[PDB]
């Protein structure tokens, strides 16, 4: 789309002679008082660009400190409104205005036909506004000298507020709400915000399905919230596109905030006995974005008739906290081992894993081993400020993360450990680093239109976090949090749109979500609420478990985690898998009698793949007898397994009679006795690959003869490295 001024006014284009039915509204093109016919005929078909009634507003200056009258280019059908004052109507009661150079002041320009005009006629085209000097010389109103409503500001929303409620040729305060009513003034009417409107150019048009094979956007808002989710920026600035292009593309949308969050992870750790980082030993180090959301997690099942399950976190944390695990050593570790001290340095790199440009920002980042500070880095370590753009790092990936014995707040020398916190560090207990970010910035309009510096995030994220819900994808190699709207279902005055989690991560991940044969895939992996990992806080918990037993209110069609409508403070972290096996991509060993299916981790000796009208599952083969069905991994299946880590190896499972779900990794295996179930239930065990001990395979077990086991949809989601 054009990056656009905030020059001319806001021209507001009716169906209806009363202000009452808005066809399109668009900042006005140079010196003139129309819009762009080339934007607009694609919005909306020329033949219904007629109007009876139109509304310019926004600002005025004059280009001269002088006294002037204002008149139209057809004045007799025209009333103008100047700083809350009538100063001409209908070519007469002129009042001659003083107007100060380069001050700007509101102005309301209200026109009535008596019949309908067609934008594309000879006098829509000529209409003008022109300033009469004390000498009644004539001079056209300039472009520089008219801006659009200062949008984010409380007296320009009253200013719109109060001209969608009335007319300058009637007077009356409209009793309800009509196709013009705009409550919280954010220049967008109330009936748009609820049913649909689309922005291109800044023409803003209601949402029609014709507008959907165009491949427009389909906006929804909050008809009473300039700031549906509470970020720096209005509903329209948002929708539009008049804002910082440096935010996340998402962020052009009412629903998905702007907001930061910067964090700090550490890379090419090293350990040495000595001050001088002499005979260091390396480290095969992990970063664990989401660590505090898993680790220890209870896990609650059976969830509804669906049987889902989640995680559930006493220590929940967003994306500014960060885990460092030491992994394993690369080196001789035996003087290391004898050690009263060790001295840690690594490198560190400064994340933006949030959607909102943040500028000239010093974080502060606390270094915390088993409850004990080992480290914190300060304003002191940048003196230059940083600015990190959504999804990037500083310095960028590629360029090599800043030595700790670099930076101005560790005065050359290493982190010192003594010997306990030396053990802890070895033992993979990890290093939490805790980032804040009070005082970057974030940049807007001023009144002339120019990019100032509106505030400190600080300031907006309280509203931001009051109207939203957050998601954090954990993908194991980065992470990203969303902050999207959320509503209070218990407020009926609360008008934000609703949205499920599915809806939110379709809107708030565009270039890596996208959705194939009705399920979500992330960066072409598996993103479906079956093949993930959820970790939730208790009250997101207890809302979820609400939402999921209501089969009769608000929720009764809410059966599913994905299916949740969204509500203020909601959490939930997502594990996206690093294996999975889908019956669909499986195939039967054996032709007319199988004994076995070969599936993307490997071959499940003792099953087969079943076809009901479509759904496919695992079924175990009934040859006569009790098999054990066991999944044979293939060479590579499990690669992208990290090694010294703990996980869930997750599936639905229905079966008649209880049976033992067992994964082998030698003195590493895990058992669970699952009971039996009517319906597919998901099933999560603990499972565990330490170095030197791969997972072999996954057996099921049965009990009782005769019976039947069926499964579908297995998982293999990341926990956290594994303590020695
Ligand atoms: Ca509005
Ligand atoms: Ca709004
Ligand atoms: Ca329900």
């Amino acid at each position: 789309q054009k990056e656009m001024d905030r020059k001319g006014l806001l021209g507001y284009y009716f169906k209806d002679k009363d202000f009452s039915n808005l066809t399109m509204f668009s900042p006005t093109r140079y010196n003139t008082l129309i819009y762009d016919q080339q934007t607009a005929n694609k919005l909306l078909d020329k033949k219904q660009q007629e109007y009876q009634s139109i509304r310019w507003i926004g600002l005025i200056q004059s280009n001269k400190t002088g006294d002037f009258t204002f008149e139209l280019s057809d004045d007799e059908c025209a009333i103008i409104e100047m700083d809350g004052k009538v100063i001409s109507n209908k070519g007469k009661e002129k009042q001659v205005v003083h107007l100060e150079k380069g001050k700007l002041v509101p102005i309301k320009i209200e026109y009535q036909l008596d019949e309908p005009l067609n934008i594309d006629d000879e006098k829509f085209k000529g209409f003008k506004l022109l300033k009469v000097d004390n000498q009644k010389q004539l001079h056209q109103v300039q472009q520089d000298e008219l801006r659009n409503p200062e949008f984010n500001k409380k007296e320009s929303q009253e200013f719109l507020a109060k001209a969608s409620k009335i007319n300058l040729f009637t007077k009356k305060i409209k009793r309800d709400i009509d196709e013009g009513t705009d409550t919280d003034g954010d220049s967008i009417p109330d009936m748009w915000e609820e049913n649909g409107y689309t922005i291109q150019n800044r023409i803003a048009v209601k949402w029609n399905d014709s507008l959907a094979s165009k491949g427009y956007t389909k906006f929804v808002s909050n008809p009473l919230d300039s700031h549906t989710v509470g970020d720096p920026y209005t509903d329209y600035e948002k929708a539009s596109r008049d804002l910082d292009l440096s935010n996340a593309k998402e962020t052009f949308n009412p629903l998905v905030a702007a907001f930061p969050s910067v964090n700090v992870s550490m890379e090419k750790v090293i350990l040495s006995p000595n001050k001088n980082l002499s005979n260091s030993v390396e480290s095969h180090s992990s970063t664990n974005w989401s660590y505090t959301n898993t680790e220890g997690a209870s896990v609650e099942a059976g969830i509804g008739p669906k049987g889902f399950s989640f995680g559930v976190s006493a220590n929940y944390q967003h994306s500014e906290t960060v885990a460092q695990e030491w992994g394993a050593s690369i080196g001789d570790t035996t003087q290391l081992n004898t050690a009263s001290a060790g001295y840690l340095n690594a490198n560190v790199r400064y994340n933006n894993v949030g959607t909102g440009a943040i500028y000239d920002v010093k974080p502060t980042t606390s270094f915390v081993l088993e409850k004990n500070t080992i480290a914190t880095i300060t304003a002191k370590s940048n003196s230059t400020a940083l600015s990190i753009s959504p999804g990037e790092s500083y310095p960028k990936k590629g360029q090599n993360g800043i030595a700790i014995t670099s930076m101005d707040d560790f005065n050359s020398h290493p982190i010192t450990l003594n010997k306990k916190q030396l053990d802890q560090v070895l033992t993979n207990n990890p290093i939490m680093l805790e980032t804040d970010q009070t005082d970057g910035i974030y940049k807007i309009k001023d009144t002339h239109g120019n990019i100032v510096t509106g505030g400190t995030w600080n300031g907006v994220t309280q509203q931001i976090k009051a109207k939203t819900a957050s998601i954090i994808v954990d993908d194991g190699k980065q992470v990203a949090e969303k902050r999207v709207a959320a509503k209070d279902y218990a407020y009926p005055e609360d008008k934000t749109p609703s949205l499920t989690l599915k809806d939110a991560l379709k809107l708030s991940f565009p270039e890596e979500i996208k959705e194939t044969d009705g399920l979500l895939y992330y960066n072409n992996k598996p993103i479906y609420e079956s093949s993930v990992m959820t970790y939730l806080d208790g009250n997101t918990a207890k809302e979820v478990k609400k939402q999921i037993n209501d089969k009769t209110g608000e929720f009764k069609d809410v059966q599913h985690l994905y299916a949740v409508k969204l509500t203020p403070k909601m959490n939930f972290t997502i594990k996206v898998p690093v294996a999975y096996d889908t019956a669909k991509q499986a195939v039967n060993l054996g032709g007319d009698n199988p004994w076995g299916a070969k599936g993307l981790l490997g071959t499940w000796v003792n099953a087969m793949v079943v076809d009901n009208s479509g759904d496919k599952a695992y079924k175990r083969v009934e040859p006569g007898y009790l098999l054990s069905p066991t999944l044979e991994f293939s060479e590579g299946s499990l690669d992208n397994l990290k090694k010294n880590y703990s996980f869930y190896v997750s599936m639905y499972v229905k079966s008649d009679k209880p049976f033992t779900l067992r994964i082998n990794a030698g003195p590493y295996s895990t058992k669970r006795t699952i009971e039996a179930s009517n319906d597919f239930k998901r099933v999560d065990i603990p499972a565990f690959y330490i170095e030197g001990f791969p997972i072999d395979t996954i057996r099921l077990e049965g009990s009782d003869y005769p019976s039947a086991i069926w499964w579908k949809d297995v998982s293999i989601t990341e926990v956290s490295a594994v303590k020695k």
